[PDB]
């Protein structure tokens, strides 16, 4: 709610305030996916913000926290047997995959860091071995499977294990060092820390007349239907903007909101940050390998208000009070789900991530007749979920957003029970098709009760027997629904 996230947030003011600035300028929602300090102190002290090259993100441990690892333990894959060869291998993979900005690069970072972590409680300088023609700068930490190994003067940190020990992965070494990779910002080396990040881009809900060169929106808002009128702002916009365009530098938005993307890089070219693109991969979900459900979510609005959410539910429960709920604009992450189900990206990727562990489904790569019956099917609930997923409905009033969404979610509901009614499905498929049936039909159900129509799903479902439009099958909806 402002100053209780500035007091345990691990991010820097400067950045806060430039991004404040901006806020009030352009009036879009900064949402962000906030980081710790270990790897936001030395990108204060200028070194770069990495994009998608590798996903060793900000680890806890260390003056050498934060920046990329060779020998993975230094990220969050500590401790694990074989997942730190496989982000040694992601390494190797991303030398060859973005070279030319990729190397293998020993490190720079500033000697004020050491002193810094002295007081976090993790190093404790205990033993000496003498070494590299000097009285050895050693410490360890709370854990001591690898320590770290710096001199005062140089910028390499030439780690080792102890000789009298073993190691957990398997191997061992000499006082070889972490070499690291880097953003070669044009020959200059540059190691990379866990980035600065967002969670999303979200307007006001007028200054898209202010995103779109409106002459379309001169175009768009004179039409006499209005379900007509509501769809032709809708469609527009899908053939806009919800077209989302990934990368490995900066992250994935559209061609407006990257362009507010560079004024959200220029919020720090200004105030200690030499790194240039500051904005590189967001959220949990802007993570194109799992994802991860985080419970502190900090939104500073077009005010600027440096709010953060308490977990998950009141993050959800804010999402519907105020950055969908009020007049506002929600550009968004693309048995006991209360408020939210996932989303339809989501369900491609749940899509194709389950007919792999059972070789057989319902659907698959051939040529039949009830298979593509089907795709045609499951592109249709991909667009009827990209317009229930769909908050572009605050032209009108919020009955008006309601019943556009529980409409998507009625003609996707139809199919979706529909192609169930076939031959064989298979049974991971079909308890699929019914695990998101269940919370579809609970997602229209509790909207219901917290709407004032207190009519079951199940009546409402048999009154309505659309042909195949949503012209004239709305206006039953409509005149059942109406008149309270």
């Amino acid at each position: 709610k402002g100053e209780k996230a500035l007091k345990a947030s691990g991010l820097v003011p400067e950045h806060a305030d430039a991004f404040k600035k901006i806020a009030r300028e352009l009036n879009t929602y900064i949402l962000f996916r906030p980081v710790n300090k270990l790897a936001t102190n030395l990108i204060k002290s200028g070194v770069a913000t990495k994009g998608l090259n590798v996903h060793g993100k900000s680890s806890d441990w260390g003056p050498v926290a934060g920046y990329i690892p060779f020998d993975q333990d230094l990220s969050k894959k500590h401790g694990q047997q074989l997942a730190v060869e496989k982000g040694n291998l992601e390494n190797k993979k991303s030398i060859t995959e973005h070279e030319g900005e990729i190397g293998k690069i020993p490190l720079k970072l500033d000697h004020l860091r050491i002193e810094e972590l002295k007081e976090n409680g993790i190093i404790l300088k205990g033993k000496k071995e003498i070494d590299n023609g000097k009285k050895y700068y050693l410490l360890e930490s709370n854990n001591q499977v690898y320590e770290f190994r710096i001199s005062d003067e140089n910028n390499e940190v030439q780690y080792k294990t102890k000789e009298g020990k073993i190691t957990v992965l398997g191997e061992k070494f000499n006082w070889r060092n972490i070499e690291v990779m880097a953003k070669n910002v044009e020959g200059v080396l540059k190691p990379l820390t866990a980035d600065y990040d967002l969670f999303a881009l979200a307007p006001s809900l007028t200054e898209i007349k202010k995103q779109i060169p409106q002459k379309e929106w001169d175009k768009v808002v004179n039409t006499p239907n209005s379900l007509e009128k509501q769809k032709g702002v809708t469609n527009l916009l899908i053939k806009y903007g919800i077209e989302r365009k990934p990368d490995s530098t900066k992250g994935t938005l559209s061609n407006w909101q990257k362009q507010m993307l560079d004024r959200l890089n220029e919020a720090v070219k200004y105030t200690g940050y030499t790194g240039g693109d500051v904005v590189n991969h967001g959220t949990e979900q802007d993570n194109e390998e799992f994802p991860e459900k985080d419970n502190e979510i900090f939104i500073i609005n077009p005010e600027g208000e440096f709010i953060l959410t308490k977990n998950w539910e009141m993050t959800g429960r804010f999402i519907e009070k105020n950055i969908t709920g009020k007049d506002y604009l929600y550009y968004f992450n693309r048995k006991a789900k209360i408020n939210t189900i996932p989303t339809s990206a989501e369900f491609i990727k749940n899509l194709s991530s389950i007919r792999r562990s059972s070789n057989v489904g319902v659907y698959k790569d051939s040529g039949d007749k009830d298979e593509f019956a089907k795709k045609e099917s499951v592109k249709k609930i991909a667009g009827y979920l990209s317009d229930y997923y769909n908050s572009a409905n605050h032209i009108f009033s919020q009955e008006k957003k309601r019943k556009i969404s529980i409409f998507r979610g009625i003609q996707a509901y139809n199919e979706i029970e529909n192609v169930l009614k076939s031959k064989q499905i298979a049974p991971e498929y079909k308890n699929y098709f019914q695990y998101l049936k269940e919370r579809i039909t609970n997602q229209v159900q509790l909207l219901l009760t917290h709407q004032k129509s207190n009519i079951e799903f199940k009546l409402l479902y048999k009154q309505l027997n659309f042909t195949e439009n949503e012209t004239d099958n709305f206006e039953v909806f409509q005149k059942i629904i109406d008149e309270k």
